[PDB]
């Protein structure tokens, strides 16, 4: 009598979905600009999207984490000092306690982007931001743009793509709970990044990832009207930069 | 600056204190009433700590699943045909879809408890519920109650355990986010009945189960409140036995 459902959304389908609508607002800052080489600033499984999509309008990508050529950030300086590398375009996607202004003024691109990292107001999160200190020495010497992604009429503390997925997924399953029949709804979600950098399990990363956005136990089938839900609230991000 | 935090309650932490709470309103119902015989229906991981705790008041206490003495429905069947078992005490756990009506019958208690597995209304789950045609074959002949439990004064589908466990847990992880500095919150759920009976994994089961209730990514050491706010989520439910 009692059904148990998963949705075909899965949480790796959410995040994608997430990470198109960051890269769509990049695109669109950055047309009519061409690039031979970009470097991406921020943790790689989150960036790797907008990398593999820029190297088409790229003849070099530099995807740069503190763990398309992949380097960690100290691979990076050194490479940066012999000049072997020098960006015309930066994207930094750090957020929170990410690279430091100081390291990025050493450069000179034609473009760069910074992502705000706020979300909903939140005092230490706001006084903890330096996304505008990072903007401060390539202001009118360079095309400066702020990527800005935020919930509409939602509660996001940031604009995390891991922080995006966690309130969508746990809104809809909330959404799902309240529909005729619906016992409950569990979000499948994990802290990913512990999984793959503090266990470097990455066959168990990909299995926690690949799950099911929800499981829902209930008496009617409810699984078109629960991936439209979920559709619904992934809908409701939006995103976009700021030009400065 | 961006800190990963787990709470020190886990999933079993919670669904133990939820089936205490349950317990209770049964101790509380059965006055200190000892039994010969204790035959309690229900799945064994919601229903073993009442078991456990009644087999104080009782010489035998016999726990039957269909999946103290464990058994499934069908030895306990033939073992009651034999005339074996004719216990004082039934305890119906089962909720919807569960014993039927008609084998229920067949018994002749002192004392009978059937759970009522409805929580905030819901058209499909009040139809489907048949608690009340199961105590009419013992009313007036046998001290009966329906045990009852809610969270006040917010939304839950059923009574279940399982379903208590999820909701408070995605509650408590959504006040945790309203924190000052907080930047996400985890609930770390799984369907682990799924895991248990379909999949047999029972290692994997003890692992999801013992998770931390909650991960919190945060810029404060937020711990003692995050318990603090899932420990009051866990004291909103309110448990009882209705006397007929």
């Amino acid at each position: 009598m009692v059904k148990t459902i998963d949705t075909k959304t899965r949480v790796v389908d959410v995040t994608n979905e997430i990470a198109k609508k960051k890269y769509q607002a990049i695109r669109d800052f950055l047309e009519g600009e061409e690039f031979k080489e970009v470097v991406i600033f921020g943790v790689y499984l989150w960036g790797n999207y907008t990398a593999q999509m820029l190297s088409k309008y790229a003849d070099k990508v530099y995807l740069v984490d503190i763990h398309i050529k992949f380097l960690n950030l100290n691979e990076f300086k050194l490479k940066f000092i012999r000049g072997e590398v020098n960006p015309d375009l930066i994207v930094d996607l750090t957020g929170l306690g990410g690279i430091e202004p100081e390291f990025l003024a050493k450069f000179n691109p034609k473009v760069f982007i910074v992502e705000d990292p706020k979300g909903v107001f939140d005092v230490d999160i706001y006084e903890a931001d330096n996304t505008y200190k990072r903007t401060a020495p390539f202001i009118e010497k360079a095309k400066v743009g702020v990527l800005k992604t935020y919930r509409k009429a939602r509660v996001s503390k940031t604009s995390g793509t891991m922080t995006l997925t966690i309130d969508t997924i746990v809104d809809a399953s909330r959404e799902i709970t309240s529909l005729d029949g619906v016992l409950y709804a569990i979000p499948n979600l994990r802290y990913y990044e512990g999984i793959l950098f503090h266990e470097n399990d990455i066959h168990k990363f990909l299995s926690e990832i690949s799950q099911p956005a929800i499981t829902i136990s209930t008496l009617n089938d409810v699984l078109d009207e629960a991936e439209e839900i979920l559709s619904n609230n992934i809908n409701l991000i939006y995103s976009f930069v700021e030009e400065l």
